[PDB]
């Protein structure tokens, strides 16, 4: 059993927008790493039903890559807003103590908002990741815009996982005006403009208790103008897709890289890879 491994996230709030084929850097993989456990997380419209017919090239252009290098997929969930899979290395896996388990929390009776956990055991310690999505309009168990559900929370439970992480749009935006934020955005002051972001009032509101981001360098992922590193000044400039992390039983996760891919220019939002190392 190592003392450690190593957790690759990503998540991307991605619209309508298919799959890039260049997944090596998206997954963090291009200097040469080789991440203990992969998940990857999408919000956006059509996954389930698949008009666009973009599956077989995800599956196909994934499981292409992936396989390789010894990985295997635990398990991939889709519903018509979001996705979220995962995947460890098979060098990992015992079958008969991994009890690989995965649920879907519905919101609202059209299934658009809601989450994903997926959770499972290797070396007899708990991993769960969990993706969710919520609209600005909708009435919540919380009476807030923020993509949180207890249910969705394992931490939150009798016997909590050992190591949990939650990635995703949480709903999160920058409360001030654009003009104020492009000003911050400008001068680089990450942390002065942060100080207007709502991740701290969901908390505030016991939201997202106990969970942690790692810190900020890069500048806001929202609103971009597709194709361009110019904002679309629209919406206040935001932190759109973010990674959160906690233990249910006192081990150490320590965040390695928190950084957005702005070679990913395809949408109106960057996505968001961390890599973490977690102490068994
Ligand atoms: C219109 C957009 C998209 C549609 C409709 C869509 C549809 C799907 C469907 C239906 C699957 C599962 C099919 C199966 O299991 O046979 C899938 C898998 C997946 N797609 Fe997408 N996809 C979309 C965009 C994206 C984006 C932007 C990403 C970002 C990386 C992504 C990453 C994945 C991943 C990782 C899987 C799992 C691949 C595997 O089997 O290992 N997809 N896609």
């Amino acid at each position: 059993p190592p003392a450690q491994l190593s957790v690759h996230t990503v998540s991307w709030n991605s619209g309508h927008e298919r799959a890039p084929t260049n997944l090596e850097e998206l997954l963090g993989l291009n200097s040469g790493e080789t991440p203990d456990v992969i998940a990857v997380a999408v919000q956006g419209f059509g996954f389930q039903t698949d008009k666009p017919q973009q599956g077989p090239a995800c599956v196909k252009n994934v499981q292409s890559l992936l396989t390789s290098k010894g990985y295997t997929k635990l398990k991939n969930t889709i519903t018509e807003t979001m996705g979220l899979t995962v995947y460890c290395l098979e060098k990992h896996l015992d079958q008969n103590t991994l009890k690989n388990e995965t649920i879907i929390v519905t919101v609202d009776d059209q299934k658009k908002s809601g989450g994903i956990v997926t959770s499972f055991t290797i070396y007899n310690k708990r991993f769960s990741f969990t993706t969710s999505r919520m609209s600005d309009e909708d009435v919540t168990s919380t009476n807030t815009k923020y993509a949180y559900d207890t249910r969705l929370d394992y931490s939150k439970k009798d016997d909590p996982s050992d190591f949990l992480f939650w990635i995703g749009d949480l709903n999160v935006r920058v409360e001030t005006n654009a003009t104020h934020a492009k000003s911050l955005v400008d001068q680089n002051n990450i942390d002065g403009l942060m100080a207007f972001d709502q991740l701290k009032k969901a908390k505030e509101q016991k939201l997202f208790d106990g969970w942690t981001e790692p810190q900020v360098t890069f500048k806001p992922t929202y609103k971009f103008k597709p194709n361009t590193d110019e904002y679309d000044l629209s919406a206040t400039p935001s932190w759109t897709d973010r990674a959160l992390y906690k233990s249910g039983t006192g081990k150490t996760i320590q965040p390695l890289s928190y950084n957005s891919l702005t070679n990913y220019k395809q949408t109106e939002h960057r996505p968001v890879l961390a890599k973490f190392r977690v102490t068994l």
